[PDB]
């Protein structure tokens, strides 16, 4: 692989790459805008050492005094049902509702796991409120304390709108200490100075400054039984989430994921990429039919289609290739199902019939042939009925309206399709057809599925394989040709079908084999 | 090997990989959820150095005082018969039963090895209990102490349900010290500060906090004859087992074990992977029969089977390959036993007999031929009886009901099978059969087992080998062909049997050689 | 690639390289000249340690005293609508207007986000001024304080011109401290000395010296309740923007961007670079027509053109190449549209007609042929009308005035162009034309677009392909020739059209294939 190859692959997979990168960036931006902002407050303490003082500041004695003074064991959180309800409410300009509680004694369930009892407070108005611990409803008012059902609660100064719910947890003293200790850090900043930098993170900018002031003052009173230089102030710019580094990572992560997925699809695909791959093995490619964007025949409904023009090129190439053959019978056989053989063979018959030639189309796919459905069908007396002996040759030939050629349907699906084609009536039909027509085109099932095409190929003077652009493999075509040759059927060449324009073909090889549209635009 | 090869191997062995990875993850999750949770309590001590104080804290003098104060030599464990009975009981929400014992004097067996005497206490109710040391049953009550059979026991406040057994061990003082010392650790956390961080691990969160408080207080009283800043509190989140790192290791370990086992099976397998391996040595492969999911013949019970369609392809390939031969006798010989020769040869005779040809099936496997059992048999007068001279040719030919062809059974297993086939009656049978039939198909034993096929191959105009997909080796086929050629029998080609769809074949080679199913689904 | 190749590529892409480098340097110079200059003032303090004194200097206590003394919370900025209005005003010699404010109390909106209220002061004259916070207009005079609409303002000594607007923000105390702290740095400069180097950056050289003097004096008074050696003086040379390193980076960045863009265009282009690329595949190139700087024919309006001289070379090469051919019919077919086939074929007919030969020009591009428009047309009865049978051969032949040869127009665009060319009237026309003319030149559509040229090529004794210099690929030509050969049309060779002089061709190959102009300049 070279620079041209990888750049062509990027150009071809640009849509997948952009989609993956864009969804990654969207997730990164949604995270950076919905994650709760965490502020950081700092303070400065003058020590008259400071290494044992650092461990004393983070001790449960100093921090425990802060939990008790500020009631940090009363956890109050705004209620939001999703994991994004808090982020989007902040985006919508909704100010976070807050309630002040000074006394909270829950019945202390203290079960196997839930050591943190919780209730749900629903704001009814500015004054009164409701409480539901486990469905037990209790109505309370600011001021008057509540002592009912083993639940003591004192809510002061409800600052919110009616309908706001609040999860009120009474976490144990050690947990409240452990939460404060996890967000509280102490540094020396000079490693020799008597200066300690107390920092505290949290989602509430005002609350974390009151806590850090309490920690500094409780440590101050404890030491005198030291100087506070800078009291705790909260940085108004949140330190997390760091939006820029999250979005940039979302871009880089989306890009590298896109590349490795594209790099795998390039290294794992085995389908045909160009007619050159077939010609490298010695397989003559007579036409490359591009994908048509469009029950009528394409060569009649849209004669100017880019696919029909490539079929006209096949017509002229076949005319020079079909001379010096045994007979005027041309067999067309896809290598795999859904290769587009009936698309090519029926439109090829149309492009040759308009040239004034008498063409007979034989849908000899007794298993899955649908040429009768496509042309309009008196489905009785098809090819099956003729091979079985219950129909004459003149009774199975029909004319296509949007055609120009005669066509023979497969008939009713026989139980022994391969055995019917071996009947001598089949060769007698082709010998009779070879005298009343200029060209006989025969659709056959794929040789890698059944052997029907090998039997029919014995009576055809020219045999062509139909390969799908990306669905069929080069070796798949080579096995198909060798299977025909093993049964005495020489394949004249292959027809690549369903070619799509790709930039990687333009850089790996010097051509894309898609075809130029050519008309005066009017 | 390339990326395509390894990815195809992963796709083919995905079931083994997923099974191994899933059982590894299941074991890891069962360990992470059944291992007893171990909590960690910590304390803070202020030293006014601290390096000799660390060694004094872990001394048997300080720790020995703790063992005596809290009776740590009385080991009490809830009784569970399996290694998982404690884990699952905790999962089921069953609270662990605990009993308080203050006096435990066992008869002190002190034998060669068991220096730790043990008894089994069975809770009968809230008040009384039972005791069985070595089968000697003793009934005791909370309160009143027990002095019987040299066993002193004082159980206080039994907190459990009736039926809970308890193993009560009286371990020596040094062992109790060694157990505490193993879970007790001392650190300085500043390497200069007078701060010591005493930590203690254990399965009981309340007990380890009482022990660490005792250690701190016994060290405190001993030093004043120092300040305890933070008393021992237990972290409610267990430090072990670390579930996430155990499960993630279970995933990674299952994956790497799956890969190396798959990597060995890929590097150790020698069987045929595709018909290309045979054709690389110059062995013509006339058909690749896929594995049929299905005593009737497959070509009659299910004519539309994917295996029968590949046999129809063999029929058309054989017709073109059998012309220009000496006679109409086709010999089919597997390279190894259970290669599927009789599956192919009997179904091939059916697919050719429906074409209106007279086919004779000769089961010339006088050792293990079971064609008579498969078709319905008048087992008397088979091929053996004819070669021995006790049966006429017209008396050994039988007709298959679900057939269409005539068949000759092997007969009774002769003592000299190879010698019977050398009798001139065998060639006279084939010369007679060659005049009353269009094709004679002969089953023969594998040439690498016996020489019966080499003898029969002298009279057959066409000889084909049947190879099993993965069971037979390429060289195994090459040795079989060369052994025939060494005896004057030229093998026309090979028939690969039992092909299964594999993604690795699609990436190593450009084709899988399995065959496309082709029918209108109705 | 070698030194010659890369140097030739640089010479050929010199215009793109110079343009990119020049726009990069222009942006860098505009940045270096429009970015606001930032001055740096420094002071020297003598400490009698200095490590805790450094942290005390940057404390909010010392810096907060400076904000209050100098009213640093009153932010005054000259109003400029663009991001360059301040830079260019400084370039134009306009001195920055400044107003002195001592009292600023805004109504303190304090909404969700905007914690910094702002107003807009518009200077009306030396004495009075106007104020608009949110559209509310207020008129004030220097001296007399304003207390209206909850806005307290005291503006002293307006030094500006009437019309100058000023954004007056009252930022919070912490923000003003954070802005000063961000630009204030303290260093020791000896790491042991009692010398502290206080430095302060800012856009106002006089203001930053007053602030740093305040910081030094507030720290001096605070410490005595230390020696100031060097009072704060501002370096008159701004420390930023560093113009030289910005411009030099603009040069280097423009160069490396130019190189990588040129390096990609060289590695991504696949078009033909020289006639040697075609001859390496075995394609005979009979002429290389250079780009002509110029509805008349080029070979008549400017016979001395460099393109016409190369066509005269094609004429002499064709004369030697067209002998020993079946007939005197020459077909010319571009490989892709807009290849210049009609430019070459019509001018080639002119250069051969002046030699006294009778030439017939057949515009057989029934889809997009415009030869009739170029020569002057009685558009009725073209080639289409003749093939359809509604026009005689003698009625479709016309004479070109600026010609010398006869020409046949395409006629009205037929619905079946490819089918009309297959009519036997086409060969009868050429057989008749071959007897009344010395050479017949036939324009045809590109073979990679439609098959019209393959049909016409069957009756032409010589067939040539027209390749565009850079638009067509070598493989594109090779596919075109093989498609003709697949239809029984042998292409005699190719004609490279639109060649442009390039230095890289002179270094990769030994020639540029552009052609030397040759005339006596008079």
């Amino acid at each position: 692989i070279d620079l041209g190859r990888v750049i062509g692959e990027l150009i071809d997979h640009r849509k997948l790459i952009i989609s993956i990168t864009s969804v990654f960036t969207l997730f990164a931006i949604l995270y950076a805008l919905l994650a709760t902002p965490i502020y950081e407050t700092d303070a400065l303490i003058q020590i008259e050492q400071s290494a044992p003082e650092t461990a004393l500041l983070q001790s449960r004695m100093i921090l425990g005094k802060t939990i008790d003074d500020l009631n940090l064991q009363i956890q109050i959180e705004q209620k939001y049902f999703p994991v994004i309800g808090r982020g989007l409410a902040r985006l919508m300009g909704e100010k976070p509702g807050n309630i002040d509680i000074t006394r909270l004694y829950l019945p202390d369930s203290d079960d196997i796991s839930n050591n943190t009892p919780s209730i749900i407070l629903t704001v009814k108005d500015k004054e009164n409120y409701s409480i539901n611990s486990d469905g037990i409803q209790l109505n309370g008012v600011v001021g008057t304390l509540l002592n009912e059902k083993g639940i003591s609660l004192l809510v002061n100064e409800i600052d919110a709108k009616p309908g706001d719910q609040f999860v009120i947890t009474q976490l144990p003293r050690l947990k409240a200490i452990s939460d404060l200790l996890k967000s509280f850090s102490v540094a020396d900043l000079g490693k020799d100075t008597g200066m300690l930098t107390l920092t505290l993170t949290g989602d509430n900018p005002k609350r974390i400054s009151h806590i850090l002031d309490s920690i500094s003052q409780n440590y101050l009173a404890q030491n005198i039984a030291v100087r506070i230089i800078d009291n705790a102030v909260t940085d108004p710019n949140p330190v997390r989430p760091k939006k820029t580094i999250i979005i940039v990572i979302g871009v880089v992560l989306g890009l590298i994921v896109s590349v490795v997925l594209v790099l795998f699809q390039v290294f794992l695909r085995r389908g045909i990429e160009s007619p050159e791959q077939l010609e490298e093995i010695g397989i003559n490619v007579y036409a490359s039919i591009p994908i048509s964007e469009w029950d009528t025949l394409l060569a009649v409904g849209n004669p100017a289609d880019l696919a029909v023009e490539a079929i006209r090129g096949l017509r002229t190439s076949l005319h020079f290739a079909m001379m010096e053959a045994k007979n005027n019978v041309l067999m067309i056989s896809g290598a795999s199902p859904s290769a587009g053989m009936t698309f090519i063979s029926s439109n090829l018959a149309a492009t040759i019939a308009i040239t004034g030639k008498k063409v007979l189309f034989i849908d000899a796919d007794l298993r899955k042939g649908y040429a009768h459905k496509m042309f309009g069908h008196k489905n009785d007396k098809g090819l099956s009925e003729f091979l079985s002996g219950q129909a004459a040759a003149e009774m199975i030939i029909d004319k296509v309206e949007g055609g120009g050629f005669d066509y023979i349907g497969r008939g009713q699906i026989p139980p022994n399709p391969a055995e019917l084609l071996m009947h001598p009536r089949f060769e007698q039909l082709l010998n009779w057809a070879s005298q009343n027509y200029d060209l006989i085109i025969i659709d056959t099932p794929p040789i890698l599925a059944v052997t029907d095409a090998a039997i029919i190929g014995r009576y055809a003077g020219t045999c062509l394989l139909v390969a799908r652009f990306e669905k069929n493999t080069v070796k798949e075509i080579d096995v198909s040709m060798k299977r025909f040759e093993q049964s005495g059927v020489v394949v004249k060449g292959c027809i690549l079908n369903g070619v799509v324009k790709k930039a990687s073909s333009y850089y790996r090889y010097g051509h894309n084999h898609y075809g130029y549209s050519y008309y005066d635009k009017k």
